[PDB]
């Protein structure tokens, strides 16, 4: 599309801070490598595995009864360690999160989160236990370490009260909120959550489950976003999915891990956010561990078209997104975060794709904060201000710059 068209796309940075804690100062410097490299928002994973984001009230009215703020803090953090104790910390605060969403905003940048369920939540499981709800765990091939039994109410009442919570925190501080729904039960199923959930007719419960936290994040003036696993599962469509969900399409899946094409779901009247698995890094992968490590990460970067959805040719297939989003991944949270491979991954995607990056307005923001005299002078601010482009993308920076310089000398 236009110049006007590509500017206007999401261009996102996912980072998993859910299986491993981030300190707000390395969230802060993401936000800074986002802004200069042209990104328009960072998508943080909060709950994911872990559940590394405390409010300041925490207090739960579900199942006729009330945990207490101080009972529900106490029951995640356990939860969360019992995942993964780092060293480096447990849980971002409300006033941390508040922090990092103000400072993105400075600079242009939306923050995106994400609160996994029914799947990815190990910490929410064993806090339940902590707060007497026994057997939250699905239960197939043996009892599942991350993912909610759906026939069980209590757990269900709970967790959609609790995510209700963090809805209604970032409820006028974000536009979108993610709350998940991949690869339900895959550690008890062999990755093959879908077919076991249509198999015990569970399928239409799951369902049920992904339409009521779409109603939620509507009702709060969020707009939801899901991954595209649970989604019409092989093409089927006897179950129905709300339509107004932002879908973040990762992959078509692996044998028997049979998803919807992006071309049935778009089919659905469904809007993509392009999250491909091509641009997926796992802090620490080399090519012996497996899939998701650097060196084809950055090669992607170049290789898959910023528009190709998973399992698709482009242009051949030519399918409605509303923007990008590449990823960094904790499955081993132990690895060491190395801000630097991070940094170089970001940019590659931007060099590759200059024309829906922005340029970069760092420069400028620093030299309009040192404005507070003859009508000369004034005259001079006065056109040089006038003169400056908003509206410049990466290719342009030299010519930005010019702008800028212009603006220092006035
Ligand atoms: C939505 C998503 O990307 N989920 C997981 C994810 N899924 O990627 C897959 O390829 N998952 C998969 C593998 C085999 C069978 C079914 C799904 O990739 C990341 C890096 O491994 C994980 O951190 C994510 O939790
Ligand atoms: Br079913
Ligand atoms: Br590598
Ligand atoms: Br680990």
């Amino acid at each position: 599309g236009s110049h006007m068209e590509k500017l206007a796309k999401n261009k996102v940075i996912s980072i998993d801070a859910g299986r491993k804690y981030f300190t707000l100062n390395q969230l802060k410097r993401i936000v800074d490598k986002a802004s200069e490299l042209g990104y328009s928002d960072v998508h943080l994973l909060l709950g994911n595995d872990g559940l590394r984001f405390l409010l300041d009230d925490m207090t739960i009215t579900a199942n006729g009864k009330t945990y207490a703020s101080d009972d529900v803090k106490k029951a995640i953090i356990e939860g969360t360690k019992a995942y993964y104790d780092d060293p480096n910390g447990t849980a971002l605060t409300q006033a941390e999160v508040t922090e990092l969403i103000e400072y993105a905003k400075s600079k242009d940048i939306g923050l995106i989160p994400a609160i996994n369920s029914p799947g990815h939540m190990d910490a929410m499981l064993v806090a339940m236990e902590k707060l007497g709800i026994k057997n939250p765990q699905a239960h197939f091939d043996k009892v599942s370490k991350t993912t909610m039994d759906l026939k069980n109410e209590e757990a269900m009442n709970f967790v959609k009260a609790l995510i209700g919570k963090y809805m209604d925190f970032f409820a006028g501080k974000t536009k979108i909120f993610n709350f998940g729904t991949d690869e339900y039960a895959n550690d008890a199923t062999s990755a093959q959550g879908w077919y076991y959930l249509k198999w015990y007719q569970l399928y239409g419960k799951f369902a049920e489950y992904a339409n009521t936290l779409a109603a939620m994040a509507k009702e709060r003036g969020l707009q939801p976003m899901a991954f595209n696993d649970g989604f019409y599962y092989e093409d089927k469509d006897d179950v129905q999915f709300d339509k107004d969900v932002l879908i973040s399409y990762w992959s078509k899946g692996w044998w028997g891990y049979n998803l919807a094409s992006p071309q049935y779901l778009a089919s659905k009247g469904y809007k993509f956010l392009n999250t491909n698995g091509d641009w997926y890094y796992i802090l620490g992968q080399k090519p012996e561990d497996g899939w998701y490590f650097l060196k084809k990460a950055i090669e992607n970067t170049g290789k898959t078209p910023f528009n190709q959805l998973a399992s698709t040719k482009y242009p051949e297939v030519d399918l409605p997104t509303v923007g990008s989003m590449l990823s960094i991944w904790a499955d081993r949270p132990s690895a060491e975060y190395k801000e630097e491979e991070i940094f170089e991954l970001m940019t590659a995607f931007a060099d590759h794709n200059k024309d829906y990056f922005r340029a970069n307005y760092n420069a400028l923001r620093e030299e309009l904060a040192k404005i507070p005299y003859s009508k000369e002078s004034l005259e001079a601010l006065d056109a040089a201000k006038t003169a400056l482009n908003y509206n410049l993308n990466r290719n342009k920076q030299a010519e930005l710059d010019t702008l800028v310089a212009n603006l220092k000398a006035a």
